């Protein structure tokens, strides 16, 4: 009937050829202007209408016919595509953020946007630009009266993305705004649990520097602790450069450290990871002296017991099969 | 004293064979008994003349080390390995270790020791496997090095090259009726070293000789193995053969989808949503999960449990990296 003519108008916003758009919807009331603007239309896993599509894929031609000249709502939801992650409940304006499209983003937010807009996972445009990573969007956004606050169902600041994604210039901006990097989530983690494991060095610099505190995430780990089992070294060197509980959890992120230097087939390294262990050995017997209780012989790890002093670490030394066996029954004590 | 042992020793390190003649000429029967013989310290090693030469591929050196002046085979000494630090190797162990086909040959072909042990029981062979160079492997069995002999926690010759993805040497051994259904300490065989590594074509090698699947020390299959370590390609040419009608199947596919959102190296929550779907589907073709408690770990969040409700959170970026440990913490634990 009329249906199909709906399909030919979202061809040409996703498309972009705004001439098509117009010829298609001029000499038509407004009433059927309204059906075909808001119809939605599935494609390639993406339920969207033709303003959506449009701002996502970024054709801001067609973004101002639709806006300027055509009313749009600004705030029609669809069902969104982004590199396999799905997001639903999001507007053109999350799209464009996204997607980095600036320019739709000014098209959009200047003819009227909420710019705390909440997809149902209440990801405001804020939280698409840091996942993405363009400052310059970000800043106009709150410039424009968004909320660095909002956060997601799980409690995920902007903050939070930005440091996963290692984005050192946002992190620093929402900072700047004072967006409180203490902040949890409901796994537990803070802003610079996701920085540290990540081994973004340059965003846990930005972090400490600004009340930074060292909280403790659901799986009784510190934020050291996690770039320790990450095998992030230079993170884990500067954490212990701080106020790291001496002895007792020093200690244990170069034990669990160096451990990590093993299990991994990947990144293992093992000459890391004696000279990770051994360095903690010493500091476990500098003075006194701090021992370790060392759990049964398993059989997975050889019937071997974890090496308690130092000397015993040096006899593995000449013995490649141990030293791999010794950083797993090691993490087995340290992580569970 | 004699530090002309170390002059001595320089040379054979060295290689310079003609400085080496020069120093050895002229000197008494005691005399070159005390220089050849002695231990040098070089950089975290420990060696013999003959050792650091045949360690250095210095086949001069050797050879005049070995025609002219009658030198024990057997010289033990410690040498090292990319931090690797072996004690008690002796020249062919140090040749077949550094890929010199020329040195072993000589030093073979002098009557060395074939299947000498290292302090913790490394024969010659597994020197040559650890190293791959399939010329000296193929070599050091046709004079009767044992492909029996694993180390001091039975890691087999055809292990350690499983381990180290040496196809072409995995193969040969095999054809020398290498036992596939090896077992170390740690209770893995060959093929559950082949199967963390993504070794598709040795894996292939292990079914072709009917490998057979056990479960290591630490309760692993090589198709739980490899869908730990996210090793997919594996997975599905392991899952071309027999496991638990469903169950075992069903564990990989579970196991192996949440490790793609775990592995920070091959995420992939596409591919985790992926395996993780066809579990339920394969489940709910009835297979009921025994969900964990919900932990403040993981948000308090409880395992997806029917097809529905995985399909809720595929647009939940968050929940599927949630689930992901979810899965694995049941699995695994
Ligand atoms: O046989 C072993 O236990 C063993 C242990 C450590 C290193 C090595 N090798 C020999 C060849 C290259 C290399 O790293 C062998």
């Amino acid at each position: 009937h009329m249906e199909g003519l709906a399909g030919y108008v979202y061809k040409a916003a996703s498309e972009g050829k705004v001439l098509t758009l117009a010829a298609l919807l001029l000499n038509r009331s407004e009433s059927d202007i309204r059906y075909l603007l808001g119809y939605v239309s599935q494609q390639g896993g993406q339920r969207s209408t033709p303003l959506i599509i449009a701002a996502r894929n970024g054709h801001a031609k067609v973004v101002r016919l639709l806006l300027e000249h055509y009313r749009v709502q600004t705030q029609q939801t669809g069902t969104v595509r982004f590199d396999g992650y799905v997001i639903d409940g999001a507007t053109a304006l999350w799209c464009a953020a996204g997607a980095g499209h600036f320019e739709v983003v000014k098209l959009l937010v200047s003819h009227g946007a909420n710019v705390n807009h909440t997809t149902v996972t209440n990801s405001t445009p804020l939280r698409a630009a840091c996942f993405d990573g363009r400052l310059d969007i970000v800043k106009y956004l709150v410039e424009n009266n968004a909320n660095i606050s909002i956060a997601n169902k799980y409690d995920n600041t902007c903050l939070m993305i930005a440091a996963y994604k290692g984005h050192t210039d946002v992190v620093r901006y929402l900072l700047e705004q004072r967006a409180d990097p203490n902040a949890k989530a409901h796994c537990g983690a803070t802003a610079l649990h996701f920085a540290a494991e990540a081994g973004h060095i340059d965003i846990v610099k930005e972090l400490i520097k600004w009340r930074a505190a060292i909280v403790v995430n659901g799986h009784g780990m510190t934020p050291l602790k996690v770039a320790a089992e990450s095998c992030k070294a230079d993170v884990v060197e500067l954490l212990l450069s701080h106020a790291d509980c001496d002895r007792r959890s020093r200690i244990e992120a170069l034990e669990l450290l160096g451990a990590s230097f093993a299990n991994d087939r990947e990144n293992y390294d093992i000459i890391k990871t004696y000279h990770y262990l051994y360095l903690a050995m010493l500091e476990r017997f500098q003075d006194g002296i701090l021992e370790k209780e060392v759990l049964p012989p398993i059989h997975a790890y050889g019937n071997r017991t974890e090496c308690r002093n130092p000397q015993e670490l040096e006899s593995i030394r000449q013995d490649r099969d141990a030293l791999h066996m010794e950083g797993l029954i090691v993490r087995e004590r340290i992580l569970g």
